[PDB]
DNA sequence: GAATCATAAC
DNA sequence: GAATCATAAC
């Protein structure tokens, strides 16, 4: 089912130009609905792991999400501040785009094949087409990968809330729109800002 | 009611700054919502035609069109290739854009006051987000401001039919999402040949 | 006209 | 997960 969209990624990511990145552990990708200007996804290819639900490879899998951090802040951080720099502007700096990147699982995946998110902060995408996406990047459904195990989330309801910004706190209400002017804003300030 | 919102740039223009000309006749205006790169309002101020429906504008009132249409192609001509310039590219030439500009009523507008619409032809927008949209300004519904009166439409049923490049005649079914991409490809190859 | 919400079918 | 279609309320 369309869950499984992402088990391709793992299996066969030599023939994939959007995979930026493949060993025997790991795979990263960029998504196809990117959510930020820059979302990359960074995939375990290991069988047994694959299919454990984030939360629970949180709770149990230590090894594994060390591993994660290990690949996004050390071999891998070229090829991701890089990826900003295409996707972002040419002439930011790793210590400019490293505050603004965040890391984090799903707390609820719609994918089966367990998925790291790797994103730009701004959320300016013409892939954010609803208040749900927004919503499950900015809420306690994005479990930054840092989570102490005693702060997971578990029961959801974030997705009948107000809109809020990431960056200042406006609240926008149920008025999505309005949230996408005011992301864009956000975001040429934070650019003007940096180069 | 909603279908009076372009009242305002009638009679307060000279307070609009998406107001781009005023003078005693007419009104040109930034679009709020444009559907392509450059989307432009051309209105009477005329209190006795703002009211008129385009099809009984065209059938009965050439004076007004041969107007309108003297304002565009002459003293504003100036001003709408600028535009363009801004909106698309800024080594655009005039030569480059005449053919890329398009200039016409709606033939069912959801407006009361009289408003000819000047836009480039890619319909490539954020604002652009559904197949009515689009219909609407490349099926006969956009009655393009040379139409001879002997083939002015009236019946639509057009917003059910299935998309269509207007460049290059690829059809799409009802999937839109599709078209649009189609739409992004089709002008970065009309921009890259015309810069 | 725009925009939020709900709902199938994949 | 994406995307088409329908439906209020302004
Ligand atoms: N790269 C890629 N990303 C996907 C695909 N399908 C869904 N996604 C994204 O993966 C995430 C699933 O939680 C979301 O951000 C989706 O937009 C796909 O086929 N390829
Ligand atoms: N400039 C401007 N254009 C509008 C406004 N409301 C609707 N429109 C556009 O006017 C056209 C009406 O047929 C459509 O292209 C609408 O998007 C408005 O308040 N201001
Ligand atoms: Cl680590
Ligand atoms: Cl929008
Ligand atoms: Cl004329
Ligand atoms: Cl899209
Ligand atoms: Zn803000
Ligand atoms: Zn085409």
């Amino acid at each position: 089912s369309f869950r499984d969209n992402l088990k391709v990624y793992i299996e066969s990511p030599e023939s994939y130009k959007n995979v930026i990145y493949y060993d025997d552990d790991v795979v990263l990708v960029r998504d196809m609905f990117p959510k930020s200007k820059m979302h990359l996804l960074l995939m375990t290819r290991d069988p047994h792991l694959t299919h454990v639900h984030p939360l629970e490879i949180m709770m149990k899998h230590r090894s594994l999400v060390e591993k994660l951090v290990s690949y996004v802040q050390g071999d891998l951080s070229g090829l991701i501040f890089d990826e900003a720099r295409n996707c972002l502007s040419q002439q930011l700096t790793n210590e400019a785009l490293c505050n603004y990147i965040k890391v984090g699982f799903h707390a609820g995946p719609s994918m089966n094949n367990l998925h790291l998110h790797i994103m730009t902060l701004d959320h300016v995408s013409p892939s954010l087409k609803n208040s749900a996406h927004y919503i499950s990047f900015t809420s306690p459904f994005f479990v930054k990968i840092d989570t102490p195990t005693s702060n997971l989330p578990t029961r959801t309801s974030l997705f009948q809330e107000d809109l809020k910004c990431w960056r200042c706190g406006e609240t926008f209400g149920r008025h999505f729109t309005k949230l996408k002017a005011h992301l864009q804003e956000e975001y040429d300030d934070w650019l003007d800002k940096s180069v």
